[PDB]
Formats: C-alpha cells, structure tokens, sequence
C-alpha cells in the first residue's frame, strides 16, 4: 500500500483545503502559535511560522511521520542497517563526524569490525598530513611550502567541499590568521598574501575550459594535487587527472617529486599505485558513504583540513555531530529537520509546490545551494517507492537560489508576482567582514539583514488591492493599472538565524540539511540513498564516445544506431 | 477575453492531449520530421525534435503566434512604441545594437530626436575611453596603467555583464593575447600575467562580506571603480559604492586623484558630481532600457570594452543585431527565437512544466544561467495580463541550472527519473582551450560533447522495463528491484549547436534569450517590461532599517507594527 491511503494522508489532504482559506497574516498575529513554530537548537532559531499550518494542522503532519515510522527508520540508519534496499547497503554518513571518546559507546559493527576504528584511522592520518602540510614538514619537489590544492572530482566529491570551503575561508583568513574582533570593523587592511592561505581551485568539468580555469597563474611547483574518486575510474576525474599530471610533468618529471605532488582520495589501492601515487597519499572512505554525503569522509576533511588545519575540521565535525544527536533523538515535534522535512512535504503535497529556494542572506554561502541541488535532487527525485512499486505522486522539488541580495535583485519579482515558490532563508547574526561608517543609517550587515526580516513578511502578508488603491490616493496612477501592483502574500517562507558562521555552525547547517533529506525520502517512502537514473545517459555516451572515435581517426572498430536527428547533429559537429 | 477562450488555444488543448500517448522514439524515426525541427541561423543550430510534438501541432502553435498578433507586437516594440503598458514606455534594448552605417536608414525618432544619436554618441564615448585605458593614454593616480575593474551594481546592472565576461574572457586571453590556433592543443605555456589581462570583479551583493571578496589582494593604485545605477540612489549600489570610495581614500587622497579611479553608468549627474566623480566619467543610458536588457547599453559595454577592447564588443553587437533583425524579419514558422518562445508555451500550459533547465556544455557560461534566470523570470513573473486582469493560468517557469557536466553529475538523477523538466542544452563545435593527449580515445571537448548528444537521446527515448530485464538476464539483479531502473522517456530537450563561442556568437546567444523572453511574453499576454513585484519588499525592508537604527543607536524617533515572529526574530537578532 502506497502513503496516499495512509490515514493521516488522507485527513492532511482535507485540513490542507481548509488551509487554503486561512491567510498568514492572521496567523502571525497569534503570539501563541509563533512561540510554537519557532524553534531554537544551540546556536539558532528556525522559524516556521509563514507556512500554511495551524498548530494543529503540524500535529497531524506529526502523526503522519509516526504512520510511516519516520523514527524507526531514521534509527535503523544510524545503526548501520542495510537501508539502501536497491543496493543492499548501509547508510553510514553519521558515522563519521563521531568524535574518538565515543569509539566504543557509540560503535557500529559491519562485517565483525568496529567502522569508527577505520574512520578515526583515516581521521588521525589526514589531521597528520595536514599539518605537516600546513608547518612545512611536508614540501614541494624544491623543498618549498606548497600554496596552491586542485581537487579534482565530480558531483559528490566536490560540492559539498566548495561550499564549505567558500563558506569558511574568510572566517579563517578574517578571524584566524588576522584576528579580527567583533567590536572591531573596517578591517580594511587584513592580509591575505602570507603563509596558509592556500589558493584552492575545484577541477570538476571534463570540459577542458576548466583544466584552463584550474591551471590558471599556477606554478606546478608551489602545486598540490587532489584526485578525488572511489574507484579511481571514474571517467571524467580520471581524464582530467591525467591531463594535470601532464600539466605537473612540463616541469616535474621525476616520478618521486611528482609523488609528492599527487595524493588521492580512493579505495582503489591497485589504480592509485599505477597513477604513480605514493602509499601514504591514498586517503580512504567506505562504501557506505554516498557521494552526495561524503564531504565529512576524507573526501572533504582532507582538503578542507589543509586549507584551514585540522583543529577547525574537528570543530566542524562536532557540529554534524551535534546536529546528528539531535535528528536521532528530539521528539518529532521538537526535532528541527524532522520538521523542516514536515513541512517540504506538506507544501509538495498538499499545495502542488514543486520548488524550493534556497536563499542564504550570507555572499560566503554562494556555494550552499549547488551543494543542496545534489543532495536534495538526486537523493529524492525518484519514481519508484521502497515497496518497488513506480508512483506517480510527487518526490523532490527543483531546488535553485542566490544569496541575497543577488536573487532579489535577480528573481523575486516571480517568488512575489508570478508561481507561489516556498523558501528556505538563512541568516546570521554576524558578518565575516563587519562594515560601518559614521554617518551610516545602519552597518553594512544589518543594511542586509533588513531585506531578511522584510522579504519573509511582504511574502507571507502580501497587499490588497484595498492597501494599493489606498496608496494611489497620492500617487494617482490610473485606475485600471492597479492590479499590476497587488501581492496576492501567502506565500511561504522558513527562516534560518544564527548567531554565526563558524566551523561549528557550519556543520550544524550541513548536517541540518543531511538530515532532512534523510527524512524527507522517508517520509515520501523513497529510497535516498541510490542513483540509478544516472545510467542511461553514460551508456548512450560510449557509443557517442566510440563513434567519435572511428570518425576522428578515420578507422573502422562497433555497431551504430542513431535516430534522425542525433545523425544530422553529429554530421554538423563532426565537420 | 482571455488567451486560454482563443480558437487556436483550446485546440492545442486537445492535440496536446493526443500528444501526451505518442512517444519522441518513435518521432525521432522520421527523417522529415527532424528535417522540419532543425533549424539554421548563420553558425548555429536549433534542435526542436526531441519536443513532444507533430509537425501538424507545431503548425497549429504558430497559428496561435498569429491569433494573438505576436509579429504585430514585436514590430511595435523594434519601432518604439510604447508597449510597456504600466509604466507607458517604450522598450528599445535593440537600437543600442544597430551599428552606425543604419543610423538613418534605421531612425528611431523619440520626442524629436533620433535614439540612434545618443547611443552612437556613448557608444563612441566608450570607444575612446576604453582604448585610452587600454593603450595607457588615461593613468592611475601613480601614472600607472589600470590593472583591476571593479563593476558596483545590483540585478541587471551586473548579470548581463558577468555572464559575457566570464564567456569571453579566455577567448579573448587564449585566442587573441597568446594568440592559438585550431590546429594546436595543449595551449599550457599560454601567458596570463601580461599587459590588458584585467581583474574584473563584480560587487553585487550588500553584504559586507561581498566588500571583501571584491577588494581581496588589490592595490587601489592599480583599480578602476564602475558605479552602475540608472538614478545614483539605489540602496545597495550606493552603500556598496561609499564602501568602495572608502577603500580607495585609505590610499588615494586627493579627490582629483580619486576622481581618475572612479567612473559612473547613470543619468543622474548632480549626484555623480556629488559624488566626486568627472563629467567626462559619466556614461549614459536610457528609460527605455530596462534593467535586464542593459548588457548592449554602456552598463555592459563600458567594462566589456575595458576588459577586451571596443573592437570585440562591436562584434558581440553585431551579433545581438543580427539576431534582432532574424526575430524580427523571419516567418513564423522559420523564426528561432518565436518557435523557442511557442515551445517553451506549450511544454508551461500544455504539459503543466513549470521549470526550464539551462544546461551550457562549455564552463565559460558558467555565469549564463544565473542571467537567463533574471532575464526569464523578472520580466515573466507576472500575474495580471495586459487588459489589466488578475490571470491564473502559468506564467514564467522557474529557470535554473549549472553547465555540463557539472549539473549533469548534480541533479539529473530527478531530470531522468523524478519530475519532468524540460532542459535546453548549449553545445561548441570547439573548445577555447583544447587539450588531445595521442593515448587518448577522444580529445577532452570530444569527451564533454559525448554527453551533449546522448543526455538529449537518454531524456527522448527512456528505457523501458523490458529492456531493463533483457540486461538483467546477465546482471540478474533481484527481478523485484527492476522497476528502479526503468527510464519513462518523453523528457523534452532544446539542443542549440553553434560553431564556436566567440564575441559574434556571444552576441547571437545573448539576443536569441532577449528575443525569445519577448515573445514569450506576448504569447502569455504579460507586460514583460515592468517589475511592480519588487516594491512591497523594499518598503517593508525601510521600517526595519529605521528600527535597527533606532535601536543600534538607543535614541527613539516612525512607529513600529511589527507581527509576533518578526519581534522574536528581531529580539534575537538585536541581543
């Protein structure tokens, strides 16, 4: 039986119409329901408030999470259960970021081993290499620090590190290694040309454009290399790796200097060995790390650590962790992701709304929502439930955004004017670079902060076309245009506000979302946790790969069956 | 009445419906049908086959096209008649692309004057300010030449530009500095520390922390600040723009110095000159040039000739003008950007697919989709039809994406087996760095273009259950978990093939967009021109400035109606 014969389903499809009829600005009047819908975990408030439930309408979207057993299968993960049920795998990303005073009351036996024993193993190896890195004990093949890191991989093996990396390395540069205050501002004259301050590049299109953007100014001698990639052959990582190791060899020809320039992150121990990397350059992680969940795996704490050391990994680590614990453990109605994920559903399912935007008001987060594209859109845009049964019922939305300001002055005239679009806004407390000037109304940051507050009212309030003809009273703009300038408002909106972005807090947004995802594909009875739709377009690939081949090089080989069209392109780009 | 009471609507209606039961495999058979859908424009094809339609139904959209006058209302627009029916204005972004041997023979006569003068006027303004910079003529305040550009504006005022810079910027370095040719890959002694590679930076975001990014490793000897700002008192430009004059004064004294590094692209000149910037510094644009139209006026034209030279971006205007006198001149049925508006049409309000995925195969638009984003969705956003009334039927989808193969290992897993999407895919024939090992199979853009072909075929053709359990004859998989593996086909895809990307054909791309928008609008019934959607945020935005300043600074002043979760938020925010 599918989840829309589910009770609690069908009574959610009448109180949602119901809903319907009831505007947000009356509920944000009710001072009991927004002390319901805000909740706070440690250094954050979430605010779901300007969403389209009363509390008893929450209540019920808490009794459908019970119905399909949310807590037991969240549970059944964190154990290590085989939960990827296409595959037969389990599901072990939680895993690791728990600290090592937990490695034995906190531990997880696959295949009669201790997995936190191989996760701290690999841990204690790249807090290591990090630091020698980082102090110099580790050097170039001219004996030299190095100062450039190109890590090359695709989807999942990069994502999740450019967005913690472009999220953090200004709090790093800023408060780590320039020591900024929060009562200081204006801190005009930081350095940024001085040790540890590593130049990170992230090669992850096969298009050669971006060998080009990745080697750009870059000396191969002042250059480490990052090969990111389970099995070592994975097309596009792998052509790309050879085509910087070629790059490496215009200068470094010695296959000894050259190892000291290449590490991989990779189980294949056979193909990094051939590549011509050393023993102690081979960084594992495990299959029950998924792509799209490994930036907490050597995946992401290996070059992450080199950019901002060990210590601050650590710290980032404690806040998935932190957040872990609590997606495991709070009660459904005081559990933030469980929530967060309520709500998503409801607002697919009930209200047809089949977007998201994910709007950070943070310029450092510009990396966020690529990541939570691949995370959200690959683990939950599905057609086939775990009873294996194809369904025809909504799974994941399109996920997009900008950071504000940037999509306001981009998008918001549609998230206002045209189709309802939920979003999801993030905010902090503090700036990374505080700004304020005498005669200033305001500081730079609560200039931006105002539009946070602001954006998420105008959406849920909207104005009639009463407030607007009110308006007009002075502006006397002819009658008739008057619909042109009404906000239809009910439009909803989750707030995000921390206090700051730091590594902690950083880890507590990554894991936010991890764990939302995780309930979100539960709730919709999918399996997250597999990327079978991925196959078809690699197949039809190779034989694009192999005609390509036989047509450049003028040398028959292989079958070919293209339709009309695919013949009439191929004939244009072949001359 | 209505678009959706049309003869020719309610009958797309019904073919669509028949539409829904035929499958593109089978289209994709016939050879006259890909004959008909393919069309050639210069250096370019457009592929429309893998849409879900039959010649017969194509034919019936076009007879739509008529029914609402597309060709009527387009050439009202090109001749400057005031279609901007809200604001009573005319649209005029394709005059400042008319090249000056059409200044008479193309008149646009507006209270007057012929428009074609005043764009001539700045665009030769440009031309001599841009060599002057270029060839050293005009000086830092250290007699210098200028190393670095930094581009201060919001919304349309930077996304046209970043989108061609980003584009650009390594055709112009490999094809033009380290000047390579076709026939030579491996471009990596190429030189890009040498005289006219200038560090453009984009300050968008009112975020401090964008400050920072944008001022990062620069010396204010070497940089010319743009302030972008049609009245010189937008909130975030203007905070952004006083930062910026800031940084420069911690260096640069002397305000006829100050006034060397300092240029402006507004119409307001008391307050440039306010703003101690010179009169000759001051580069004009027009009312009739909207904001996400503005990439051909001085906006876009000023920094892109600083960074490539006035005679590259007199190419990438020809190329948008020859576009324009394309969607202008051609028949319907024989009209590129017209057949990709009716397209996108069909797929919104015959199919219910609200969301368009912009999918370049070419790194170097990797700033493309964020433009097309504003582009689409600002101007089609809308809500109310251009006979004043509220509409409910779909407006502009939500337009996203990321470059192949970037988004392709992101979020195709859901474009191939959760919700439809119907994707337009950006192909070269060359790449601007290509790079061909002799062991290699393919040349790494070969590689790229691999999955350009076959991702368009997989999203078409699916895959279907029986041939699932064919391939698991071998595999033997358990026969239970097949389903998971079935590809339904009929995924609509747009394949757009151009030679290669340069200044011309940039120009060819950037007008296909503005063209199709235009169109788009007119077959919706909307006033793309405006933006009244972006009001109710900024005021409500307003009261929470005055109330942080009243706070910050503890000195009462403007009262204060905020609902029960924005004063939590705020108590939290302000504590």
């Amino acid at each position: 039986m599918e989840i829309t014969n589910l009770k609690s389903y069908k009574e959610l499809v009448t109180l949602s119409a119901e809903e319907k009829t009831k505007d947000l600005k009356d509920y944000l009047n009710d001072k009991n329901r927004s002390e319901s819908l805000i909740k706070k975990f440690k250094n954050f408030y979430m605010d779901l408030s300007r969403q389209r439930y009363s509390e008893k309408t929450l209540n019920k979207l808490v009794e459908y999470a019970e119905e399909v057993e949310l807590k037991k299968k969240v549970e059944k993960t964190f154990m290590g259960e085989k939960v990827n049920m296409t595959e037969n795998r389990s599901v072990l990303h939680t895993a690791l970021r728990i600290p090592i005073e937990k490695i034995n009351t906190h531990k997880i036996i696959i295949d009669n081993k201790n997995v936190l024993e191989d996760v701290h193993g690999v841990l204690k190896k790249i807090e290591k290499y990090s630091d020698d890195i980082r102090n110099g004990v580790i050097k170039t093949c001219k004996n030299t620090k190095f100062k450039n890191v190109i890590c090359i991989g695709i989807g999942g093996s990069y994502l999740g590190t450019e967005f913690v990396y472009e999220a953090m390395k200004y709090y790093y540069y800023n408060m780590e290694l320039n020591k900024n205050e929060k009562d200081q501002v204006n801190n005009f004259n930081n350095n940024y040309d001085q040790d540890n301050v590593f130049n990170v590049r992230f090669l992850a299109n096969v298009d050669p454009n971006d060998v080009n953007r990745a080697i750009q100014n870059l000396d191969q001698y002042d250059t480490l290399v990052i090969i990111i990639s389970k099995t070592f052959t994975t097309a596009e990582t792998m052509l790309n790796a050879r085509s910087i190791k070629k790059w490496l060899s215009l200068k470094i020809k010695d296959d000894e200097n050259l190892s000291k320039h290449m590490v991989a992150v990779s189980t294949n121990l056979k193909l990094t060995d051939e590549f011509g990397i050393s023993r102690d350059n081979v960084f594992e992680f495990w299959d029950w790390v998924g792509g799209r969940f490994s930036v907490t795996s050597s995946v992401g704490i290996l070059p992450l650590s080199i950019a901002f050391g060990y210590k601050n990994m650590r710290n980032f680590l404690n806040g998935c962790h932190d957040m872990d614990e609590h997606f495991l453990h709070a009660d459904l109605k005081e559990n933030i992701p469980v929530l967060l994920a309520l709500t998503s559903f409801y607002n697919s399912h009930f209200f047809d709304y089949k977007n998201v935007a994910i709007l950070p008001y943070f310029q450092n987060l510009l990396k966020f929502s690529a990541h939570i594209q691949q995370l959200s859109m690959e683990s939950n845009g599905k057609s086939v439930d775990r009873n294996n049964q194809p369904i025809h019922y909504n799974t994941c939305q399109v996920y997009f955004g900008e950071p504000g300001t940037n999509g306001q002055h981009s998008f918001y005239q549609l998230i206002h004017q045209g189709q309802v679009i939920p979003v999801e806004l993030i905010g902090f407390k503090h700036s990374h670079f505080p700004i304020k000037f005498d005669k200033e109304v305001v500081s730079n940051h609560d200039e931006l902060m105002t539009n946070f507050f602001a954006q998420a009212d105008a959406l849920a309030i909207g104005k009639t076309y009463e407030q607007v003809k009110e308006e007009n009273e002075k502006n006397k703009m002819s009658p008739e245009l008057l619909t042109h300038k009404v906000f239809n408002g009910n439009r909803p909106s989750t707030l995000l506000l921390f206090d700051e972005l730091n590594f902690y807090t950083c880890g507590l947004l990554l894991s936010l979302y991890e764990s939302r995802i995780v309930a979100e594909g539960f709730l919709l009875n999918i399996n997250s946790f597999d990327q079978w739709g991925v196959e078809l377009g690699k197949v039809l690939a190779k034989e694009v790969r192999n005609y390509f081949n036989d047509t450049r090089n003028q040398k028959k080989s292989n079958t070919y069956n293209f339709n009309e069209s695919t013949k009439i392109l191929l004939n244009y780009y072949l001359s």
